This record gives structure tokens, sequence and C-alpha cells, in this order.
């Protein structure tokens, strides 16, 4: 997507949960680092539309396979380490986050449809596992996201 005048790229992130107090955790393509799905917002796209596009592209899912349970109100920002900053220059992402419950079967997820996948694949992890496990520069954002979505996911686990 197009970079704003502050160097931040508008971005959507996706936390997909089940009814067992678990969230979908995905392995970055060709790496041993893991994250939640995230993607850019195209010009003319709403955040929700961008979310469903990134859901289709890299998780293989339809609106019909999920239900939106929550979203974050404003932008959550992270800055890249100086080493990872590659005209115009992107220094980080400003993110809107969505909590989805997977209602279709696990077999509906397909992370291998792109010629260059974001992810190798995924597994279910315990709810709080992502906070300690994501790359450190995203940890502050992840902590806030997971805190905001906490009450909803724990209700399904009961
Ligand atoms: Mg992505
Ligand atoms: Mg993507």
């Amino acid at each position: 997507s197009m970079i704003d005048d502050d160097g931040y790229r508008p971005n959507v992130g996706i936390v997909i949960c089940n009814r067992q107090g678990q969230v979908m955790w995905a392995r970055r393509f060709g790496q041993h680092s893991w994250q939640f799905p995230q993607g850019g917002i195209n010009p003319g796209e709403s955040a929700e539309q961008a979310m469903y596009r990134e859901l289709f592209e890299e998780v293989g899912l339809s609106r019909k396979d999920v239900r939106i349970l929550a979203s974050t109100r404003n932008w959550l920002r992270y800055k890249l380490p100086k080493r990872l900053v590659r005209k115009p220059v992107c220094i980080g992402q400003k993110q809107k986050w969505f909590l989805l419950q997977l209602v279709s079967g696990d077999a509906e997820i397909n992370m291998q449809t792109s010629s260059t996948p974001e992810f190798d694949g995924w597994r279910w992890v315990s709810y709080w596992y992502p906070v300690r496990q994501v790359v450190s520069f995203k940890r502050d954002v992840y902590r806030r996201v997971m805190k905001e979505f906490a009450s909803v996911v724990m209700s399904l686990a009961a």
C-alpha cells in the first residue's frame, strides 16, 4: 500500500480464534519467526475490505468462513528497526486489528495459494503465546491487541 506523510503504511491485522481459547499462529514463509496475518490497505479500500482481501489471499478464507467478533478503534503503530528500513520510505505500519472466529472447518484454511506465500502454514496456539513469541518490535502492538480482544475469546473458551 501507499505510505503516508509520516512514513507509516496503513495496515490490517487478523487474530483468528476458535472455541478452545486458541488463536491461529502462522509461520513466516521460509523463516522460524511467527506472526498473525497482516496486509496493506489499497487506495479506495476500507479496513474491513482490506482485511477480507488479506484473509482470502493468505488464509484462503471467505467472509462465510468467519464472523467478526471485534476490532480495534484507532491506529496502532509500530516502527521498523533502522536496519530493516529499505522514495517514499516506509518506517513502519499503522494498523487496524480484527478479531475473527473461525466457523468453518480447519481444512478450509489454505496458506499456499500465492506464488510467494506470506506463510508456510499455521497452528493453533494458546491465547497469550503470541505476545512473547512475535518479533520484539511488534510486541507492544501485540500486547495491546491481545489485551483488547481477551474478554471475547475467553467467553468462547468457557
Ligand atoms: Mg501480509
Ligand atoms: Mg499480504
